[PDB]
RNA sequence: AAAA
């Protein structure tokens, strides 16, 4: 004998089991998940798939109990099912983690194993996982243990546990543009990252509205298609003192052109000094050889790889191992539902912070793309997950953001933190700070 | 003589203490609000102005105490707080509702006053307000008692009591494009009434992206400047044939010019079957007050409008009152937070439905006024505020995006509506059907 | 994990 059981309470938060029970795994024998039915007639719904996900998932096995619920909100037919299901086995140490389910769950799962076993002078212990202050409290042991940096969990294991699959994300080694610039990323990357940090942000945003992509965008496969390429280059010269082609050539500064030079001959988007226009001898083949590639990561794409490569180096003094608790390029779906994109996760401990990059200075534009990393973070890591939105706007407006999107979640941290252009150079240390604080 | 008292456990989402305390205010001569304190330390905000908030709007003045609580998460901390600040006066009966706070307080305070109110003289008797169900069980008793078509909460107050201030909507008769459109408005909604009813939704939105969107709404204040907009007509006029004027003067469905001629004759973009092209000494506020308002009800205002008179009339069947339980263009801010914009509010009992209108087909703009929706009506209703947004999209792309941004509250009933273009017609029952199941 |  000398069993000892423990008895979770399974909500739609499955994190906060996971936790406890990969704290407590070893120190007990036997495992009870209370869980829920599925009764439309109440309007209740079932929590047995993250039941299904934390017995896989902590690898509980067949030491694992299911205590199914009729109804989650009636006093009378939880204590029924609890007698009718708890097992009868005896036991030497009862312990009962009340952080999930609802608060009838809670009141009535206590109080009955408070007087089914505590009523047999057998250990009784109950546990509630604090979201703020990270820590395991015992109510009649009197012990707060901080599972922060203890208990550690993954981008699949997080995922899986709140029924998300097909998990994919890319590596420091797997970036895509980086075999589009195949021995030339690098010095790409070099050029770019040094201009962000010499705080010429908001001059090369400013570049890339006009003229870059008054030029290279517009029609679909624009630079996939010479005619259409070289009718709306030809359109812009039509607009002569307003022609972006002029300020191309004229008014780009250096460090754009040396960003621009740093690209591989083959796919660069200047000829020297100037704006290179095909002529009637490059195929449409030819232009999304040189152009397609190059335009594309311009667009937004390095924003993403500069912040993953200046969090990179926080994170490797910090022991975080890549492709399970940061990583870039998060996609992943429901089972017969549409994907996801996150542009960089990243767990601190088993706390997901789930960060949305955009070059834009619009506010509806980055109002909506908090919004989405909000509800992201929530659907993939929990109701306790951080979103943080790295945007070009200024510090104004993104403060104004902040407090715009902001839920009172009962925790002073904030879990909506929104970065302006400013902070871009700095962003790695910025991040750094707020995520690990 | 005989005070029976009433304890509510204040947390971050003040709706359900409301509406139970709205219900058992009069059966109750004192009334304890258990809130939490601020220690930044240990990342907990205070609940103090949430439960503020109820004091005022349940009128309890003098027969409510407030109960600060230090720690919400360490049992020992909470049951010494008690001791120390729970009211040592005489009562009767010690109701608690339990539905709120931490599941470590809803379990010690409610053991705690079980024991200190053990004497035969004080009886003892906990609530819950199942969410789901909408329904008021109380513990250890069978009663259930419905409070979904009991308690009505008003739009003034659901705001007030999370903390949102400055509080303005527009009613029926006090449209602002009714105002702007004077003689005119009625004619122009009527011909927008029509065509949608005539299945011709996705002919305007068409209409609306190309050649509409394309001639007025292609420069960020090209409605404020004669040059910049002459320069727009111009710069189109370049492609000469496939160009936005031509599809305009030439391809351009009768029922648009319809609605285009049924506004107000100074005020109209049209010069006969062609584009007025403004000439010169057309004032930047000649230009203005002709197109300006004209197309800012013409690129989406114009569905607000439909939406609500379809609903308007459903409503008023029932007893929803305007202004106090529906109503269009609400905004409202936090106290120095930015003001936020709902299309279309409603409140079917105490629930919080917000409607969110768009007239696009495209999934990302969609899914990102998604998001808005839901996190606008769970800081603006609670966590069990119903989204609704109609959208321009097909029957697959809206089962898709209320797939995509769906999560998991433990209810079988949906919190996430995507109305389709389909829908359009019948909005009106379409809206009904939704929000009265 | 402060109306699951
Ligand atoms: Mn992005
Ligand atoms: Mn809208």
């Amino acid at each position: 004998m000398n069993e000892k059981v423990l008895v979770l309470i399974v909500g739609t938060n499955p994190l906060p089991n996971y936790v406890v029970g990969s704290h407590l795994k070893e120190k007990y024998d036997k495992f009870v998940l209370i869980y829920s039915e599925k009764n439309d007639k109440i309007n209740q719904n079932s929590t047995y798939d993250y039941a299904k996900k934390l017995k896989e998932h902590l690898n509980l096995n067949d030491k694992c109990i299911f205590l199914p619920l009729s109804d989650v909100s009636n006093s009378e037919k939880i204590i029924n099912d609890l007698r009718e299901k708890f097992p009868s086995e005896d036991f030497v140490e009862v312990h009962l983690n009340y952080t999930g389910g609802t608060k009838t769950m809670v009141v009535h799962i206590y109080n009955f194993l408070k007087e089914k076993f505590k009523n047999n002078k057998i250990k009784f212990e109950g546990s509630y996982l604090d979201a703020r202050d990270y820590k395991l409290v015992y109510d009649y042991s009197e012990e707060a243990i901080s599972l922060k940096d203890t208990i550690k969990i993954d981008i699949n294991t997080l995922l899986s546990i709140h029924l998300y699959e097909d998990i994919h994300f890319e590596f420091y080694d797997t970036y895509s543009y980086k075999q589009k610039f195949v021995d030339s990323f690098d010095k790409i990357s070099q050029e770019i990252e040094k201009a962000i940090k010499d705080d010429k942000g908001e001059d090369f945003v400013k570049w890339l509205e006009d003229p870059f992509r008054k030029i290279f965008k517009g029609e679909n496969k624009l630079l996939e298609k010479t005619a259409k390429f070289k009718k709306h280059i030809e359109k812009l010269l039509k607009d002569n003192d307003s022609s972006p082609i002029v300020k191309f050539n004229e008014k780009t500064p250096q460090f754009i052109w040396d960003i621009l030079n740093a690209f591989p001959e083959g796919k660069k988007l200047n000829d020297g000094q100037k704006l290179w226009i095909p002529d009637d001898k490059i195929t449409n083949d030819n232009l999304s050889s040189r152009v397609k590639d190059t335009v594309e990561f311009l667009n937004g794409k390095w924003f993403e790889w500069y912040v993953y490569s200046q969090i990179k180096s926080e994170l490797l003094d910090r022991k975080l191992k890549e492709g399970e608790h940061f990583g870039i390029s998060l996609k992943a779906q429901k089972k017969d539902s549409p994907y996801f994109e996150l542009d960089i996760f990243l767990i601190n401990g088993y706390q997901l912070i789930g960060i949305s990059l955009t070059t834009s200075s619009t506010r509806e534009l980055c109002k909506l793309k908090g919004f989405e990393v909000i509800h992201r973070v929530r659907q993939i890591g929990g109701d306790e997950s951080k979103a943080i939105l790295i945007t070009g706007m200024d510090k104004s407006k993104t403060e104004d953001l902040q407090k715009d999107l902001a839920y009172e979640t009962g925790s002073t941290q904030k879990r909506f933190v929104v970065f302006g252009i400013d902070d871009w150079a700095d962003i790695g240390s910025k991040i750094c700070e707020e995520v690990f604080k």
